[PDB]
């Protein structure tokens, strides 16, 4: 059965010999991937992510469904609380936070050479309308949200506030320098910077131009991941309830609702500006109450404070991407009593968001059916002037590439299925007509660009990989025009197993509710294809990544920028200075088992091809397991 396939894949993921996790005192921390040399969002395989933790929850929730044993889900939640939701030690000075003055504006710059970027006190910042309510609800000033990125094996050497120890995964961060700073162009740094490493002011003055530098901590949420963790717990509820075990997980449901309460920070403009036609940083007014809410799952929220006359700050984020939205989580938080937040306005906010996210997704639906990028309340991240005639959604501006422009953030087909699966899941649960309309146009488009290779057992199946967008939606006036002038074309295909599994699920949920037989046939062909690519530790297919940026210094537009005159060292002694490269500040990479093959290709790229690898990404391997489990959930 596929429930046999689920359990086989589950067992591989959880077998210590496979290498998916590091164990710390009985608790498991998943890696980004089994393989160490991987550069895509994290920049090392044995970093990990709040994403991975959300997928770890998902895997154990399906394990509960299948077996009735909910203790592995508890374990996974305990691990999250221990290692990636900052504890008091990690975020110690939230008492200094002033919600009436949440942050000082710093403009985002157009390229990495604009950093460090200065504080601007003449730009109005709004009031934060969440903080006092969260404190009153939970009895703490701390944030209950995952930080996005850990260094699980301490490959970078940061440790805990600079101590270099490897007793727990290190809290670290990379992206800091705006839209044009790719994964290849960051300077990894500790979230808690006591100046042990880096330059004389740690790493702080690569990023922020301030007259004084103080030791401080800061964290960043990945709302795509915290919303997925809530979505997982909706399902744990459902599946435990069918078993008469809903009581075994009632504490975990409480804690997911708490996560969801704090996740509202993602719904706000970065600097709590009023939403809509927010053009000119000194002109766009500060928000009052919830007029700074866009009610979408934006790219991040972040918070920090002095390590120590304490100061502290919080930001939302102004730009939202279709691939992050989670209408299933929004439905759960707004309408399922077991997941409704305890704060007096949490439920209302999530009910507004549920509605708003579905309108946003429909507004972004192209002529062909794919979902375009998103929209922002802060053009270019400095409240800049967008082009005249640019499309709008609730006064925000259409952005075909929200947040990341290296690469354009919505060119990956993966975000289509990550969003769409959640839309399909809603449609399965409630029959939501709004979800159904999106799906009825998207599903054919996706099917039309999928090849399950049925006559050949899925050996050479293919799913969409890279998308090319053009045009813009019509401005939203509360009705779908069909967006005849917003276009997408598929320009590359892959065998990406993670994307495959999410596509298969999307199609299955949709088929279950609609009865659509073409959708189910495609899904079934994709699941066969996955089974055809089993190996000892999971399911994997060949990929051939590119590596040519690893040795690129700054050339005036691309490569690793360091400010003239700036000098510092990484924990291993690697020199951070002008003319450094991705590799030169990550010199440990030269000991990686893949390194010789990478360098041999870069030495002679006409004659030595780039290595072809078969990678085991945690999230992808879980995605697969969940696709197998979903099949039997939906179809027996
Ligand atoms: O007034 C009392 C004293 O004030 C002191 O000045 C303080 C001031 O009070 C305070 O407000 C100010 O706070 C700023 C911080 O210094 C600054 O570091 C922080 O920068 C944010 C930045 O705005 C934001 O865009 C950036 O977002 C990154 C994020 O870090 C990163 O994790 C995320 O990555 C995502 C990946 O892109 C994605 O692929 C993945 O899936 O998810 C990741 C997570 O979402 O990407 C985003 C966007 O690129 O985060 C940084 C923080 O890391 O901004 C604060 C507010 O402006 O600090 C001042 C100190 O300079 C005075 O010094 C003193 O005189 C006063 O008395
Ligand atoms: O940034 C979104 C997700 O990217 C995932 O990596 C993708 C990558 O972007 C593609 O170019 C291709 O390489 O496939 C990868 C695996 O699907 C990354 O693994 C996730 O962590 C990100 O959320
Ligand atoms: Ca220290
Ligand atoms: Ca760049
Ligand atoms: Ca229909
Ligand atoms: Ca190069
Ligand atoms: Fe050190
Ligand atoms: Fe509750
Ligand atoms: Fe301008
Ligand atoms: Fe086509
Ligand atoms: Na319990
Ligand atoms: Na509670
Ligand atoms: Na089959
Ligand atoms: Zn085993
Ligand atoms: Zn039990
Ligand atoms: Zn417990
Ligand atoms: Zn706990
Ligand atoms: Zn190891
Ligand atoms: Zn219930
Ligand atoms: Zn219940
Ligand atoms: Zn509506
Ligand atoms: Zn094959
Ligand atoms: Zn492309
Ligand atoms: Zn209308
Ligand atoms: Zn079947
Ligand atoms: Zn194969
Ligand atoms: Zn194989
Ligand atoms: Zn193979
Ligand atoms: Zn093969
Ligand atoms: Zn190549
Ligand atoms: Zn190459
Ligand atoms: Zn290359």
């Amino acid at each position: 059965s596929y429930d046999q396939a689920f359990l086989e894949q589950y067992e591989k993921i959880k077998d210590p010999a496979s290498g998916y996790f590091r164990e710390f005192n009985g608790l498991l921390v998943p890696y980004h991937s089994v393989e160490t040399m991987i550069v895509e969002a994290p920049d090392h395989g044995h970093q990990t992510t709040s994403e991975a933790f959300s997928y770890y929850l998902w895997l154990e929730a399906y394990y509960g469904r299948v077996t009735g044993d909910w203790k592995p889900l508890h374990d996974a939640w305990e691990s999250m609380e221990t290692f990636i939701i900052p504890g008091t030690k990690d975020q110690p000075t939230n008492s200094a936070y002033n919600p009436n003055s949440p942050a000082t504006y710093i403009p985002e710059q157009p390229n990495a050479d604009g950093y460090p970027s200065p504080l601007m006190n003449n730009v109005p910042v709004g009031q934060d309308p969440l903080a006092q309510e969260l404190s009153s609800t939970y009895g703490t000033n701390e944030i209950y949200g995952m930080h996005w990125l850990l260094d699980v094996d301490n490959v970078y050497g940061f440790g805990f506030c600079g101590d270099g120890t490897d007793d727990a995964p290190a809290y670290i961060n990379t992206y800091q320098r705006g839209a044009r700073e790719s994964v290849w162009e960051t300077i990894p740094h500790p979230s808690c910077d006591d100046f042990t490493h880096g330059g004389p002011n740690g790493y702080l003055d690569l990023f922020t131009d301030d007259q004084n530098y103080a030791k401080q901590w800061r964290y960043t949420n990945a709302p795509n991941a915290d919303a997925r963790a809530v979505q997982v717990m909706f399902w744990a509820h459902e599946w435990a309830k069918e078993q008469g075990k809903e009581n075994e997980i009632a504490g975990l449901m409480d804690k997911a609702s708490k996560m969801g309460d704090y996740l509202r920070y993602a719904m706000f403009d970065k600097y709590f500006k009023k939403i809509g036609n927010c053009v000119g940083a000194t002109s766009c007014p500060g928000g009052q109450g919830k007029d700074s809410a866009h009610y979408l799952l934006s790219w991040y929220y972040s918070w920090g404070g002095s390590l120590d006359s304490a100061w502290a700050w919080r930001i939302g984020s102004s730009s939202s991407h279709q691939g992050y939205q989670n209408v299933l989580a929004a439905y759960a938080l707004s309408q399922v009593p077991e997941l409704q937040p305890d704060s007096p306005t949490g439920v209302q906010d999530w009910a507004t968001s549920f509605d708003r996210q579905l309108e946003f997704l429909q507004w972004l639906q192209s002529a062909e059916g794919g979902i375009a990028g998103g929209a922002t309340n802060s053009w270019k991240g400095s409240y800049d002037t967008p082009p005249t005639g640019l499309s709008q959604f609730y006064g925000m501006y259409y952005d075909w590439q929200p947040v990341w422009n290296d690469p354009p953030s919505n060119n990956w087909f993966g975000f289509q299925v990550w969003n769409m699966e959640r839309v399909a899941q809603l449609y399965y649960v409630t029959g939501d007509a709004r979800a159904e309309a999106i799906l009825d146009k998207w599903v054919p488009w996706a099917i039309q660009h999928t090849d399950v290779d049925a006559d050949n057992g899925g050996q050479n199946f293919q799913v969409p990989s890279d998308l090319e967008w053009s045009g813009q939606p019509d401005t939203w006036t509360g009705t779908y025009t069909g967006n005849p002038n917003l276009h997408v074309q598929v320009v590359s295909y892959s065998q990406d197993v993670g994307v495959t599994a999410a596509l298969a699920k999307t199609l299955m949920y949709y088929a279950k509710r609609s009865g659509d037989t073409t959708a189910l046939a495609t899904a079934e062909g994709l699941l066969d294809a996955l089974l055809a690519h089993r190996d000892s530790i999971g399911i994997a297919t060949p990929e051939q990544p590119s590596w040519d940026r690893l040795d690129d210094p700054w050339d005036g537009s691309e490569g690793l920028y360091v400010p003239p005159g700036w000098s510092g060292t990484m924990p291993n002694g690697d020199r951070i200075e002008p003319g450094a490269t991705f590799l030169s500040i990550r010199s440990f990479y030269k000991n990686d088992p893949l390194w010789p093959q990478v360098e041999a290709h870069l030495n002679d790229p006409q004659n030595v091809p780039a290595p072809i690898v078969e990678r085991h990404r945690f999230w992808a391997q879980v995605e697969i397991a969940t696709a197998f489990a979903a099949h039997d959930e939906l179809f027996g």
